[PDB]
């Protein structure tokens, strides 16, 4: 199932970012800062990040819609860099839109399933964390980043547990950011190692953040 054949989430969401701002004449800003897309391993927590540089929409009209080409493009790419048998055998995407553009950019990888998913896994809540914000926000170029977003979990839980404590870390971080930095430091001394993404806790205090990960996502 989900858990077997390596499978990829891919998330086009925070690809072409443009900031809601009124200028001194009154016009909407139209003007762009760096994106990511989100490239995603649930069974092994393995995380590609593609920056995506500002200079690659210089040019061209309805960037929204080229952005999901562009997101298609880079799943290619990535897939052509990597051996056979490290390619993925199903993509999940949670954006509609990214269906036909993925379907025409892997035409030469016919074992390759394209499916879509109903499934909340807000990527956008990344752009929260400072390790992600920053790298992004910093970059001057275009480059491919790797992280192992279970951090030591695998150690202790199953792939199934870890996939779970993610998404309600991400989806709380979506709906209230500030709550579920709170929730996710449960003492003065919690930390979080410099290579790690979320916090060191004991299994037992998990198991407390995640039931008020999951009171906070229900009460929206």
């Amino acid at each position: 199932e989900l858990f077997s054949q390596i499978i990829w989430f891919v998330d086009d969401t925070n690809v072409y970012r443009v900031p809601i701002h009124k200028t001194f004449e009154g016009n909407l800003t139209t003007k762009p800062i760096n994106g990511a897309i989100f490239i995603f391993n649930p069974r092994t927590g393995q995380l590609f990040l593609k920056i995506i540089h500002t200079s690659v929409w210089a040019g061209q009209k309805r960037l929204g819609q080229l952005a999901k080409w562009k997101t298609a493009e880079e799943v290619a790419a990535l897939i052509r860099s990597l051996p056979v048998e490290e390619q993925p055998k199903q993509i999940i995407v949670t954006a509609k839109g990214m269906l036909d553009p993925l379907e025409v950019h892997l035409l030469d990888f016919p074992n390759i399933v394209i499916k879509g998913s109903e499934l909340q896994l807000p990527f956008q809540a990344c752009l929260k964390v400072e390790k992600f914000g920053d790298l992004i926000l910093k970059a001057t170029e275009p480059q491919m980043v790797l992280f192992n977003l279970y951090d030591d979990w695998l150690k202790t839980i199953s792939s199934y547990t870890a996939f779970s404590r993610l998404i309600l870390i991400l989806r709380a971080l979506h709906v209230n950011n500030d709550r579920a930095k709170v929730i996710l430091k449960p003492d003065k001394t919690t930390i979080t190692e410099p290579h790690h993404i979320w916090p060191t806790l004991t299994d037992e205090e998990w198991i407390k953040v995640e039931v008020q990960l999951k009171d906070l996502i229900l009460a929206d």
